[PDB]
């Protein structure tokens, strides 16, 4: 799993608490921002972070909300929130010119997610098959999520059974559709179906979700992840807002 | 109506579709960055080494006598030469996952349509070049020393081919990959067995200062589209050096 590996944990590391690039604002603090927004009339009591990395945007969403769960399949991202919210700092290996790197510190009483960071509980998990006591949300935002799972449906047609009545589902992604995460078969969208038709994510999203949820809003969200000093990866997720029915 | 392959449409995008993000097109930016440090040599003969499909050929072409583009992918220079020899190309540009958005280049559409018989498009080695590909006032080598196995190899011999006052301009953002590149090859961005950081413009004055002077460096940003939503945003710096 490349998402267990220090290289990876350290990208992230980068991504979510570093600096911004090219005019573009973090997007943890982006997305938990704009999701905070979309479930202003609901309670706020629990809300999940599901494929959270390394938690930017778990703490972010506690500033709100009374609980948040932080969950991920890789355990090195898990460690690395934990660490972070416990011990109050944690580095990282931010990437130079070929093999070169620079340390860098990310102190967690340097940003304003402080004052709720004790709302927050990490676990290991799997969104595609989560265990029982993740249930109950007012609120679960899976940003980036749908394109790296080995089977999105499992997540998908089964996660209205953890959300409260009137709750929320927020996704983003950019549909980049790659068999290394995804058989084919199981891609949402990006595909031609197997009558000549092109079907897009938000269709295949569109017909799986709105047998209990109701589509809200959609908006494109920009974000850029360092690779090296001078080498980034500049995206278009799309955001997709649902109200279950 | 010649039809690109992926890599090639890839290049035909970067080099002839529209700017990503309010990027100046790469190509375009670096042959007038190139033309402005070359205002007071000799203006006959331009090389455009590592040319892909030949963008910046034909912009050095609207100021140079002759320009000649080479390539190591006989596919890149195939694609250049179609453009240039019947005035258009077809390319597919990537979407949503296996989706794709068929596109058209004409090269009436574009400036350097008044330049583009000055061009001669060649496959060719950087590290292996031809004898004719001799007596540059210019080599404009782009985003090319780190996709090459041995970049000293076309460096350390470079300054036989550009005549006297003529310039060796590079461009790399200095991703080196040992995909590319061994890593004993690797011009910067490793450590030293004495544990020091070589920067890469650094290692490049110690192969280039024997026959060059480094005039400039400027940070030239470029982006290369991946699908309709992912884009790789990267930052390139070239370097400017006149013969000795
Ligand atoms: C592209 S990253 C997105 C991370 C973060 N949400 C963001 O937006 O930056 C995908 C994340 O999903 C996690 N992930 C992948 N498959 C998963 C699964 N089956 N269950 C839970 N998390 C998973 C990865 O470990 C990684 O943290
Ligand atoms: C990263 S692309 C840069 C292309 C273009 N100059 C630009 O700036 O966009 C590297 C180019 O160099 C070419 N190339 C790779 N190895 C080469 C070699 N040994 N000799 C000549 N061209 C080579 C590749 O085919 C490709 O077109």
């Amino acid at each position: 799993n490349i998402y267990e590996t220090d290289e990876s944990v350290s990208q992230y590391c980068d991504f979510q608490y570093g600096e911004d690039c090219f005019g573009v604002l973090n997007f943890a603090l982006a997305c938990a921002t704009k999701a905070i927004g979309y479930t202003k009339e609901t309670p706020k009591n629990r809300a999940l972070d599901l494929g959270c990395a390394t938690g930017r945007a778990s703490f972010e969403l506690a500033r709100s909300y009374k609980h948040v769960d932080g969950v991920d399949y890789s355990q090195a991202f898990v460690d690395a929130a934990t660490e972070l919210q416990k011990n109050g700092c944690i580095g990282y290996s931010q990437n130079g010119e070929g093999e070169l790197k620079n340390y860098k510190v990310i102190d967690r009483e340097g940003y304003a997610f402080r004052d709720s960071f004790t709302k927050v509980e990490f676990f290991q998990g799997d969104a595609c098959n989560l265990t029982p006591q993740f249930k109950e949300y007012d609120l679960i935002m899976a940003t980036n999520l749908i394109d790296r799972l080995y089977e999105p449906r499992l997540f998908l047609e089964n996660i209205h059974k953890r959300i409260n009545e009137k709750g929320y589902l927020i996704l983003t992604s950019p549909y980049t559709w790659r068999e290394e995460y995804t058989a084919k078969k199981f891609w949402i969208g990006g595909y031609v179906d197997e009558n000549g038709k092109e079907v897009s994510t938000l269709e295949g999203l569109k017909e799986i979700l709105e047998i209990h949820f109701e589509l809200v809003a959609t908006e494109d969200i920009p974000f850029v992840i360092r690779e090296t000093s001078r080498k980034f990866q500049h995206t278009i997720s799309q955001m997709s807002v649902w109200k279950v029915i």
